[PDB]
């Protein structure tokens, strides 16, 4: 898998209120995550399967 895919989830700095998914490496799944608009690092999907596709 890329490399992103070990990042913590990042929220970002700004105060929107936007549901993301994540690759969680040691649960081996992508999870659901705040995302507040601004500053988004790689590991940072519209999808659960998107997040799969990539990250699995």
């Amino acid at each position: 898998r890329p490399d992103f895919c070990l990042e913590p989830p990042y929220t970002g700095p700004c105060k929107a209120r936007i549901i993301r998914y994540f690759y969680n490496a040691k649960a081996g799944l992508c999870q659901t995550f705040v995302y507040g608009g601004c500053r988004a690092k790689r590991n940072n999907f519209k999808s659960a399967e998107d997040c799969m596709r990539t990250c699995g």
